């Protein structure tokens, strides 16, 4: 059947558009918009107050089935392609919830051990994510590193046939509702190469040494629980290590395409969602003796905006097609990410201003994803560096 | 003798740079400062929690004389200059501290009192908001009238000598602390235009009928209470009328131009706070065994944020030398609020970014300066309203 | 069978990239490639000093088949899909020669005719048009009407079946080389609106009353002959009336898309080009010790070029494939022009900035190229009427 | 005595406006104003296509004091203060006629000769130029070395009390009617670094080795005679030598600030001369029944382009309030060159779209205008060395 594109219909959002999809995602679309509009907004006004959402909400989350959507059926997960997996990132985009934190979950954790782990391993954790009762997250970050992820400090000692945990860890996503995380540290300090010395574990909450820090106090992503986590003389064991030791670096390079791409996804989503909404706030809006959108100026900031975002929206499914046949390299992916998160803020920035006075009331859904679209060209790796790697092919015969 | 311009000076905000200020400013700005680093900097963090500052400090400021400034001497306040009350707008900015509304209270509300009130009204009301007693705020805007002054519909009937007040204004700044608000009210639902039917009124604090509403939620401005207003049958008496009957519209024109110049003022200030603080943070940030102040690209992206500020400023200085002589129009004092509340959220942004992963992080003080610069280009007259006054004297003839 | 993006190309320009085409295609784009490499580019600078390309020039494309690469093979054309035309788009672009007009003569004066005309008609002009034997051009804008085309005054007034043109365009691509030249008048002086009044009619070179003016001096399309008519009272036979009389503006509604579409393509085009030639540049050019394209500044630069033109690429693409199932509206018609025209611009400014002063000289590449791309974004509709028509569908119904 | 600034004035243009200037520097406006007016934009076309003006009104220019206007009074300039010979740049700028190369003669070449020369070059040297029979044109630039002007090759090497000038200069600027051409050169390649081994030399039109190159063709200037310079083996005598031996480098980051300040006013006020064009235009033009200056985006667009550019005026004049005194520091000018020379593109760009299909024709002032405008952000110093400089302050510490 004909798909209608993204700048041809009623709403960015309408169910039913784009040509990378198949009528069978049609129906999985409703599915996670209803979800979102009964599970997921009527109790975040709640979670921000509290710093996180409620465990409660995890489980529901994972019996609805959209918990490892893309992680294979045969390890502990539904089973789905990339282009399904996305609609659960778009749609929790297209519900203005930052609280909820499935995708790093869903698209990244869930998504190490299924590509690097062990037997033992995928077995021990995926059916638990899929459920929805053990919460992931990862800490690649240090207070005093952090782009450089080439100069952290924690690190994981050779005792007997375990690793020693030493360290802290800023910034991390879910870190308080969690249960499994992927820390990354240094095995071999005199390392020859930054990127030579660098191992992957999975901690797990209720060991000895693993201390979670209180829910860091951001300027948006208010019901995320993103915190400190500590490492005091952590006894790990032999099932702790993930991937070969001293190649972190090897596992991870092999991911971050995905991650970017989802980032990706989820500003130019968040970008139709407050466009759309922004859209109707001057469709009705009235002074002068009619509606502000019958204003020219607001008319040309909107086709700017509409225009902006479609061309954008273009780039980013074609992306995911690629992605679909692993064939998106880094490259391509720090593209989509980088255009993206910077998108999302400039659409930002100009909706706010639409609203006027009440942009900056917290009560308008614009205002709370204003202060929620600042964390983007900040998170997964700085805009700065996705100009570095893109920059890398351009510029050199690597 | 002579001084440096931002430019040139060690630090954009360094005391005795800039050629619009004297010997004495110097000393002022210098007072000033102190009074900000140890009365009010030290307490913002509770403040930000309290939802509101203290009248503690609003009276600290009192016998510092910081209130009242520009407001002449022989009326109540401490009569200094333009460039001295510029001086301490400038400096509130400078300790990136949002929750006092000094300004509003002598730039504005203390203004209208002094520039259009009846001589027993200043007696009455002056000493004590010179001496921060009284805090005084301005509410103009309405929930669905705001860049539209003319669709308010707050009015007073008259009754005797007396005027009865109805209605309900939105986003007013101290109106949890206010003792005396300035509200705008219709008079005569009578005439060809509400600009030749509003008035201003001086409605105290404890008349039977005003309400002080809640307390706003924003994303920004934590420390300032921001919220809402209710007149429900207020028997305000004679003595409450400020100005003539139905010339309310004339006197906020007259005024405009100030409350104009005061915001463009704060904003170019607010990025010079930014720009210092960040470049500090690049300086001390380590990365690859040197400073990310190292890279080139961090470089440019400096260049670029003190080049529009030092510019900016210019603009904004030597529109101060022009107000001071009485001589900046409705264009110009647009041009000031809008170039440079338009730049700060460009400062904002582009520092936030340089901070890296904290800048998000409500610790360091730049994200409190982003949430705090996303109110510039929205109050005082959204970037719209000074756009169609500016092209005024362009297109028409 | 798998096909790389522009992103992972080695070069946005390379053939054998992009998944909307054939390996027919690539095949075809090489003979293009092949074509202005050695019958346009080297006698380009001949043609610029001259004000419009050799005749010669055209026929050549005639033979090698580039006039009408979508025109039906069975009405006179060489036939073949949308993608094909494109090619012939984007391969001029691609030597940077915005002589020749042949576009506007294929895409748009020959698909007026295969699409509105009569059989008489369409036999009459389709096979030379191919040939290049007869060079057509589309003549609507007036001294004082381009945007507003309602406001026009050229008149066509009848006298037995016969028609008296009179009126004057200006800014007529292939203007001086043009033997048919498709006018737009006024045939109804009163109706609804003039949307309702006007027709289309193919006037040929030679026909008395028909003056071509002199061609005209601009900052670039130095070798686009761009010249001024002029109709005094012209008797046009009644087969000059190209559609349903009454009904031209209907028509040329309807072919805009293309028009859009094509100048979308070539814009973006352009800038693959330019970023391309200008990376060429950075690497080969030594300062301070290394090339500057090793400098930090200059690789952010161009990755941001680099992804801007990636990201417009694909949108583009992706409406050459919409339009290719007949499924290309208007706004998103509109939406390329105007999105890819502008980032047409942007990348030539960075891009000659790059070069350093050798980016000021004619003889480097990207000197044409930054004129060349300041026509975009105002023929083919403003951008800004490209906004107004985007922006309908968003607000009003 | 109150004078208006420039957003209150009737025109940006408007003579008697502007604090930093005296009732007789309006009347001196005039005076130069008429002599645009009158003597260059009548004949501008002709000059255009030849590409060079005529020697002819360079010689009307000095006999009615155009040039050398800031040179000392008893040296042979007119002798006035720099807000004077600023008035000149400004006027040339708002006649829209970049073809007289009258700035770089008197504001650089006059300013180099009267500051670091002898007494006996000043005397044979400035009196013919302030009189236009003596055309001057600096020359640092090579086709491998221009940001880097630490890496020229052009060189001089002793032999006797004579020196031996060898290398080629490209982009002169009055490269084809030059008299007199200082040329940087190289004289020690044995310094540490060759900021100390250069030195200033006037070579002049006819000495023997000394070919004047190809008249550049270019997107604009047309009317400007930019050329390439070739030294073959020139045997220089003593006096040839401008200043002291290696201390080249230093006489010229001394006199850069003048160039980039120049540079910075010339912009601005070209940016002005645009303004007033283009509204004047879109207020005479009909579409749709009203003129466009009525356009609602027309109004604001336009208000934007006045804001920034009364703005930038405000910080350029200030700029040259200072110089006066003499207290103009390298970073500042840089700033001034930098902000206004890309507003000044930024406002060709607008402008031109404002014209439509009109702006494209060099029949009307903008198309000259645009093109003219883009080599600013170019030459005196490309914009990003403008930043490299402005930085070199903000990042390091004395
Ligand atoms: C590469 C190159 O060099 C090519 C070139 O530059 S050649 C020159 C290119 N020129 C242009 O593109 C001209 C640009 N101008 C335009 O697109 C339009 O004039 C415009 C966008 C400015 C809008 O003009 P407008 O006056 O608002 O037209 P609009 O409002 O749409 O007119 C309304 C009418 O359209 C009519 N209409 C349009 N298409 C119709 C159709 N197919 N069937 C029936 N009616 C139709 C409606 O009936 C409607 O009727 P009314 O006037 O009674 O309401
Ligand atoms: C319209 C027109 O006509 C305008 C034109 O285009 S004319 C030509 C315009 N050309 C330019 O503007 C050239 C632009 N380039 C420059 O200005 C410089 O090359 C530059 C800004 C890029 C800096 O170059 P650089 O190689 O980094 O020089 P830099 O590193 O600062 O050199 C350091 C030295 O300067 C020396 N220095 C500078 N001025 C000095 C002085 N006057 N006395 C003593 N030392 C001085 C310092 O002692 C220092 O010594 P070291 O070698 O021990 O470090
Ligand atoms: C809400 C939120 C959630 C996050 N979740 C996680 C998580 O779950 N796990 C985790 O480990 N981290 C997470 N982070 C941390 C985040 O990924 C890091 O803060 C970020 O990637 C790097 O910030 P930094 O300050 O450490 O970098 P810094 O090294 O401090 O960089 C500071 C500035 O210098 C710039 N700079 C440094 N190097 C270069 C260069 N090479 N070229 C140009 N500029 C450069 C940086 O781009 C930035 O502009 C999260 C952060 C936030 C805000
Ligand atoms: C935190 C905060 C503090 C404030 N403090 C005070 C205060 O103390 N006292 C007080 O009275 N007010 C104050 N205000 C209110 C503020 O001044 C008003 O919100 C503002 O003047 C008008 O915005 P609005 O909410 O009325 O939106 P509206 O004016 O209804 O709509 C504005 C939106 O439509 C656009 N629009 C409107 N008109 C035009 C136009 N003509 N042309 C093009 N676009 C147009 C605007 O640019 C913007 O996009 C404050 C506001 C905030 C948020
Ligand atoms: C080299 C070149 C080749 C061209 N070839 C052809 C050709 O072959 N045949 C042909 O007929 N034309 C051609 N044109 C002309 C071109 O199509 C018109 O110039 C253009 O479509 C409209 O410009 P205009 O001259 O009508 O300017 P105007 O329509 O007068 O517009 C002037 C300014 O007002 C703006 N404006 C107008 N209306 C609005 C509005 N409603 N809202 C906001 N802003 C508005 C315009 O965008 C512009 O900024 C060509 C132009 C050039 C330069
Ligand atoms: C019309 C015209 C007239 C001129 N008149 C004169 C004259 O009369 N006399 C004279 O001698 N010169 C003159 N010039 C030359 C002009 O001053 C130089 O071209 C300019 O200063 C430097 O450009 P370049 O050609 O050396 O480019 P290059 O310096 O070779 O390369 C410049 C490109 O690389 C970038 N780049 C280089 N270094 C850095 C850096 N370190 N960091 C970041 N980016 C960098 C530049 O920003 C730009 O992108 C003139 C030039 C033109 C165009």
């Amino acid at each position: 059947e004909e798909r209608l594109e993204t700048p041809s219909a009623k709403k960015l959002t309408d169910i039913g558009i784009r040509r990378i999809f198949s009528p069978e995602h049609d129906i999985f679309r409703k599915s996670v918009r209803k979800f979102f509009q009964e599970e997921v907004i009527p109790h975040h006004s709640e979670w921000e107050k509290a710093g996180e959402v409620s465990r409660e909400v995890w489980e529901k989350a994972g019996k609805q089935g959209l918990l490892g959507v893309n992680i294979a059926e045969h390890l502990g997960g539904i089973g789905g392609d990339l282009y399904s997996a996305a609609i659960v990132w778009e749609e929790q985009a297209y519900s203005n919830c930052s609280g909820p934190g499935f995708s790093i979950h869903s698209g990244i954790v869930m998504s190490y051990i299924t590509n690097h782990g062990s037997e033992e391993q995928i077995k021990h954790f995926i059916p638990q994510m899929t459920a929805g009762k053990c919460i992931g997250a990862i800490a690649m970050t240090e207070p005093g590193a952090g782009s450089d992820l080439q100069g952290i400090k924690t690190n994981a000692k050779k005792d007997g046939s375990d690793w020693i945990l030493n360290g802290s860890k800023v910034f991390i996503s879910n870190g308080s509702l969690s249960d499994v995380v992927i820390v990354v540290a240094v095995t071999n300090h005199e390392a020859p190469s930054p990127a030579h010395g660098i191992s992957l574990f999975l901690v797990e909450n209720g060991m000895k040494g693993f201390i979670k820090g209180r829910k860091l106090h951001k300027m948006g992503l208010k019901a995320q629980d993103t915190a400190e986590l500590f490492f005091e003389d952590i006894r790990l064991p032999a099932s702790a290590l993930l991937g070969e030791e001293n190649k972190g670096f090897y596992y991870i390079m092999k991911e971050l395409p995905q991650e970017r791409l989802l980032i990706a996804d989820v500003a130019i989503s968040a970008s139709e969602f407050m466009f759309e909404e922004t859209r109707n706030y001057v469709k009705q809006r009235k002074a002068f003796g009619k509606t502000v959108a019958h204003l020219q100026t607001v008319q040309h900031k909107l086709a700017e905006l509409k225009t902006h975002i479609c061309v954008t929206r273009a780039f980013v499914d074609n992306c995911l097609q690629l992605h679909e046949a692993k064939r998106l390299d880094s490259a391509t992916a720090c593209m989509a990410k980088y255009w993206a998160s910077e998108l999302q803020n400039s659409v930002a920035y100009d909706c706010v201003q639409l609203h006027g006075g009440w942009g900056y009331m917290w009560e308008y859904p614009i205002a709370k994803a204003y202060v929620d679209a600042r964390v983007q060209p900040i998170y997964g790796g700085t805009n700065e560096i996705m100009k570095e790697l893109i920059a890398r092919e351009i510029v050199f015969d690597k």
